[PDB]
């Protein structure tokens, strides 16, 4: 990968709030020596939210203790007692290796988060699993993790959220040590599946109003929604989270963006957070890909993303996507093609692997127009993003590669007003990725896509009339 994250060596997975000291971003996330084997947390830093420094591992698997997703705070209050500005952290470890005993455990650092002494005795302990007997009883004691630390100011305090299954705990402290038990929050559709690696913030919209998200990853491919991020908007009162909608909006349409979590951004905490997720999905997640055998590693992460959240017509919220601006820092070259109409197919005379592509779309009668990235030259490889019906859809299906077919995984779609007869495309390619931000960022796919040496072509298509494709530009992406 050119400009995605991914691991110096080993299994990448989960990633985890950053931490902003030393200014600079420190991410932490889940690695282990052997694809979908034990690890613990390792630390990176980035100062653009591009280009990432790693320093290896700050929570060590051990033996029969691993460390599992959870997230990491800045006590700048030193309301925990570690110190003011103490970088304190709160991780799910199967106490005893015993699953139904997955609690949460704290660490604690005082040199801005490279370096962390762990708190023997688990800050949350998981009940259930003790006195859990009943097959059910059991499986609920084993879904107790991923905690999310986030500062209620407004109530000067604490508060924690823990996924579970179908539903999410809640938990509030005064000094990160001591917590309390609060409400769950219940949500109808269960085949919605989930909460896992749960996100809990607050953001002020557009219009100047402040919000509370609660979010998490999500399963949902049997009914037809993501397996990514799903989010609700509301209120945290202190003792329970009222959402505005219990029907959950989505951040991702894509294949590949999970465990996502979001962090402030160091330049306006309050308006643009970042965002940064697991380019994989546990349907395929264990295996080997390309690069293990390429360069010895498994994963990578997504592009940086910004975050903002805009009112709407009758008073609701959405947010809102785009590629982290520093990545403009990266451009190596800047390609512009003359507009044209297609009626058919056409391949464009530009080639490559690492780059941002925009274009417009505009057509009438066609019931089909599209682009294809990562073509290449004998025809039959290239990646598919267009519009059809009421989606905009993403169909990697011809990309797929002997011995690591993403099969039946193929045609991902996010959705579009069927009126549409005109589109704006922002779409990041990459050697193992493919990340489409649709027009104006409500609706993004992000998957990854195991491109061949020789996928480098882009050409474009139509089925049924003409379109007309303009304001084509090419930005080369390198390292710089
Ligand atoms: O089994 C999940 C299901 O049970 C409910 C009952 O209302 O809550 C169970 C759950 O709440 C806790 O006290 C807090 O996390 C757990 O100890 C207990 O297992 C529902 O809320 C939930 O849907
Ligand atoms: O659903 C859109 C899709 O399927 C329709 C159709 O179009 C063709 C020919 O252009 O493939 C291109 C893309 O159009 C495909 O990747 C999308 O899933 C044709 O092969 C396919 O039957």
């Amino acid at each position: 990968a050119v400009y995605h994250m991914t691991p110096p060596s080993g299994w990448l997975c989960d990633p985890q709030r950053p931490v902003t000291t030393h200014g600079a971003y420190q991410l932490y996330y889940l690695h282990s020596d052997q694809n979908n084997g034990p690890g613990g947390w390792d630390h990176a830093s980035t100062t653009d939210g591009v280009a990432f420094t790693h320093h290896g591992t700050v929570m060590p698997l051990r033996p029969d203790f691993p460390v599992w997703s959870g997230s990491a705070v800045v006590d700048t209050a030193n309301t925990a007692g570690f110190g003011a500005g103490a970088v304190v952290a709160l991780a799910t470890q199967p106490t005893d290796g015993v699953r139904k005993y997955q609690e949460q455990y704290l660490y604690w650092s005082t040199d801005g988060g490279f370096t962390f002494t762990a708190l023997p005795d688990p800050v949350i302990v998981n009940t259930d699993g003790r006195a859990a007997t009943t097959p059910a009883e059991i499986e609920n004691a084993e879904w107790f993790r991923d905690p999310k630390i986030h500062w209620d100011t407004a109530r000067g305090e604490w508060v924690c959220v823990i996924g579970r299954l179908r539903y999410a705990a809640f938990y509030t402290s005064p000094n990160l040590r001591d917590w309390t038990l609060r409400r769950n929050f219940d949500y109808p559709n269960h085949a919605l599946g989930g909460i896992e690696c749960p996100d809990l913030f607050e953001i002020t919209a557009d219009d100047g109003t402040r919000h509370w998200v609660l979010a998490a990853s999500m399963d949902a491919y049997g009914i037809g929604l993501p397996m990514t991020y799903a989010y609700w908007t509301g209120t945290w009162d202190g003792e329970q989270f009222h959402a505005d909608d219990l029907t959950p909006q989505w951040l991702d349409w894509g294949w590949d963006w999970y465990a996502a979590v979001t962090w402030p951004s160091i330049d306006a905490p309050e308006t643009k957070r970042l965002a940064i997720a697991w380019m994989n999905n546990w349907k395929y997640a264990a295996r080997d890909v390309p690069t293990d055998a390429s360069d010895g590693y498994n994963g990578q992460n997504s592009i940086v993303r910004e975050l903002r959240l805009a009112r709407q017509p009758g008073g609701w919220y959405t947010l809102l996507s785009t590629p982290v601006a520093a990545l403009t820092n990266y451009v190596t070259a800047t390609t512009t093609l003359p507009d044209r109409t297609v009626d058919g197919s056409a391949v464009l005379p530009w080639n490559g692997r690492a780059y941002e592509i925009e274009l417009d779309i505009a057509w009438d009668t066609a019931t089909n127009v599209g682009i294809s990235v990562g073509r290449s030259p004998d025809g039959t490889r290239h990646t598919n993003i267009g519009k059809y019906g009421a989606d905009l859809y993403v169909d990697r299906g011809p990309s797929d590669l002997a011995g690591y077919s993403l099969a039946p995984y193929s045609r991902a779609a996010a959705p579009i007003d069927p009126g549409a007869r005109s589109v704006h495309l922002r779409i990041l390619v990459d050697t193992q990725s493919v990340e489409v931000f649709v027009n104006a960022g409500h609706t993004v796919l992000s998957q990854q896509v195991h491109f061949a040496e020789g996928d480098t072509g882009i050409s474009l298509y139509t089925d049924g009339g003409p379109a007309h494709f303009t304001g084509i530009v090419v930005r080369e992406i390198g390292q710089a």
